């Protein structure tokens, strides 16, 4: 695994509403 | 799978280096 420091960050992004989310969105 | 336009997208943070990659570093 990744180094100190390091922190993963999977965000969703809707590029409809060009937004982003820490989620898997509802829809 | 998700929803219109969503996608799952992921980076990684070294605080310690406070940069970011897509990816879960070699370490």
């Amino acid at each position: 695994k990744l180094p100190p420091g390091w922190e993963k960050r999977c965000f969703y992004f809707n590029r409809i509403t060009g937004k982003r989310q820490f989620e898997r969105p509802s829809d």
